[PDB]
């Protein structure tokens, strides 16, 4: 108590020191993330018009397609294990690492190697998201920072890896909030205290957020337009998808994690049958972008489309089983990338399809299967990365339909919910575990 | 380190099926309580209303029995909380942070009935009070009532059920699912070690509580503004600036209400007469206010649409402004049982408003509307004396939906806590529990 009371009078008074600090890091971040995101649209870019002066006939091209992929995997799958191994696919697992003091910050490495490495997979078309690069570059910078002006201490070294990664966040969906939730609900060490400065945190990711802005303003990431609403009738509809979302989110889980183990045979570890083989996967997604675009690629290509229930049941269907496995090999294929916006689309056609249902089953509800979609976009990252809060709000910024605000805290809630009495875990945990696990050992 | 690390990461997410299902029943309750007291309130808001037209002719009359109506009321409210439970009195936020951090009891017993009927009472009068003070004190110790009736044992159940009952207990209260939840995970719970909360518990118990709220208000909110103008980027260092404005004065609306407290308790010296006596004094003037000039009474959400709008002079947001201060500091400071969390958002407002007033007419060539201003000020007061910005901002976010403000929202407030920091400003719910927690060891 007398002690207690001491602290009360004292609390909230993060050093000018770290505040000042938390500005730069979000801005770098911020042009960073800029900077990455315009490089990945470049490079899809070129695929795009080289397929157009060689149109034809099939073939000629389908393989100058495969080719530019493979050709831009192989750059970055060879860029992380020759230089950042630890570099590899999401990176907030890392990250998560690092908050606990259980994993290093090699910023000079990583920095290169992530940035121009994701160049290679995302440019290429591969199912893979900004989020983990972004996340990770995010915390780098972060200690880039700290090295370059000797800030020292826990609370320092620890909010100035945090802010990076919210700012990194932030940067990457234009989800202020969310960068800042996520943080403060997953990234954070999770079992002990931690001297994380909230208003540090913010002051990043406002800055990155705004140098996101000064770039891609007049245009969001998703426009999925204004949906109807939803009445209290029909809500036990959004638990149920919960509970789908639920059980598979672990079952989802185990194959992430099985089929890197599953690929690491396919070159026993070996740099060179690893860069080939990821060649490979990078070459059939620059195809599957081209005879079936909605199968690969990053996919906020389909939520719009998938939301306005443009999909048959069929293509629906198609396309889930068919991202199923493409998200795994990119994924689980340890190339850089994160797999947190392929669930985004995983989760929306997932809802859709459940709508879909819905709509049939009960024309009473004037239901629009759109509804569900949104209400299902956040549940795959309820379910199987177990950050519910940062979903549900991470589709709130993203979509803009507060009024399923409701459906979509219950959708997210009732898949946490069966993830857990199924025996999954964080996924982003599990990874760590993994990591931790094979290195004292 | 590392092996315990793996061993407590594997294990994570885990938390026991009973508490789940308990956090469900104290969301139930929390929620339909506060529908309850809701509804109670506005009756007697209505009554009193309606007594003013049996007396809408003989003016002094009318000055009387508009006076009369808030002084019993208030008088009520304060002697329940005096003769049953000072706990209760003030908003109840400070108390269940106290109980987070095993520093206070939760007399549920006690508070309950006092809080509930004690606010019904203030509230009720006109006085210039909130329903989220009152509902999380209430929401606290539902979770706690169902705690000892059940004999849920052991720290994870005491916090969880008690930091859900909090949260059902704001998410009701301004029908905000999200802002009740960022409410715990960043201010209500203890500051400074770790704790046994089960967020998922939390969210359990919003979801429920809010159900319950919309099942007795669905259609109409509580704050309707419609969907505002965007701010283009170049506009964005005018909320920074009025940011510091909302940083500088927040810390100073803190003093005020301290100081207030203080010379406040003197007019009573404590005596539980002079005190029902006072509160009915200061109740039976909100009353009348509420009628003379109701701008300056009441809670503050009928004004919150009207200068969003614009349809406010500058001469009368000034005048508002002053007056509330004053009722607001005047009310809470007195230690009614009522809270000045929503007080705080009105005050926020129309200071927004006015500032986009001016900003208006000094920028055509931004082609401003001084009601983005008035949102990104509603919550910016809630970031400068309570220091929750990220539950302001979304706060804010859930009430008035213009998520395309988010932006010049968050710099506002991101702005006012910083110079409500660096110019020594303290989150006033922590100075006020301080306060309580030191003159029980300075007694003695």
């Amino acid at each position: 108590r007398r002690q207690l009371i001491r602290q009360l009078l004292e609390r909230d008074k993060t050093p000018l020191a770290i505040l000042f600090m938390a500005a730069v890091v979000g801005t770098l971040v911020g042009l960073a993330a800029v900077a990455f995101d315009k490089g990945v649209a470049w490079l899809q870019n070129q695929r795009m018009g080289a397929l157009v002066h060689t149109a034809d006939n099939y073939p000629l091209l389908l393989t100058v397609a495969f080719l530019c992929s493979a050709v831009l995997a192989m750059f970055g799958y060879f860029l992380v294990r020759k230089y950042a191994p630890e570099a590899g696919g999401s990176g907030i697992p890392e990250i998560e690492g690092a908050l606990e003091d259980q994993r290093p910050v090699r910023w000079w490495r990583v920095l290169p190697v992530k940035f121009f490495g994701g160049l290679g997979t995302l440019g290429g078309g591969m199912v893979l998201g900004r989020a983990g690069p972004t996340v990770q570059i995010g915390g780098n910078i972060g200690r880039m920072v700290l090295d370059i002006f000797r800030l020292k201490g826990d609370e320092a070294r620890h909010t100035l890896l945090a802010t990076g990664a919210a700012a990194g966040l932030a940067a990457a969906f234009n989800a202020p909030l969310a960068g800042i939730l996520f943080i403060i609900e997953e990234m954070r060490p999770q079992f002990r205290y931690t001297l994380i400065s909230i208003k540090a945190v913010f002051i990043g990711v406002i800055m990155s957020t705004i140098m996101y802005r000064i770039f891609n303003h007049e245009v969001a990431l998703i426009d999925v337009g204004k949906l109807s609403d939803a009445p209290l009738n029909t809500l036990w509809l959004y638990l149920i998808l919960g509970i789908i979302f639920g059980i598979f989110g672990p079952i989802f889980n185990k194959w992430v994690l099985g089929m890197q183990d599953l690929l690491h045979r396919v070159h026993g570890g070996n740099i060179t049958k690893w860069v080939l083989m990821g060649g490979a996967i990078g070459g059939l997604c620059g195809l599957l972008g081209f005879v079936a675009p909605a199968t690969s690629g990053g996919g906020f290509n389909l939520i719009p489309i998938a939301t306005a229930g443009n999909f048959s049941m069929g293509m629906l269907v198609f396309i889930f089983v068919a991202r199923v496995i493409t998200t795994l090999l990119c994924f689980s294929s340890g190339a850089p990338g994160g797999i947190f916006a392929p669930m985004l689309a995983l989760g929306t056609v997932l809802g859709t399809a459940f709508g879909m249902v819905a709509v049939e089953l009960f024309p009473q509800y004037h239901l629009e299967a759109g509804t569900f979609a949104i209400a299902g976009m956040g549940a795959l990252l309820a379910a199987s990365i177990r950050a519910p809060l940062t979903g549900i709000i991470l589709v709130l910024e993203m979509t803009d339909n507060y009024q399923l605000i409701l459906p979509m805290i219950i959708t997210g809630l009732g898949a946490t919910l069966l993830a857990q009495f199924t025996g999954g875990k964080p996924l982003a945990s599990a990874i760590l575990a993994r990591t931790l696990a094979k290195q004292e050992a």
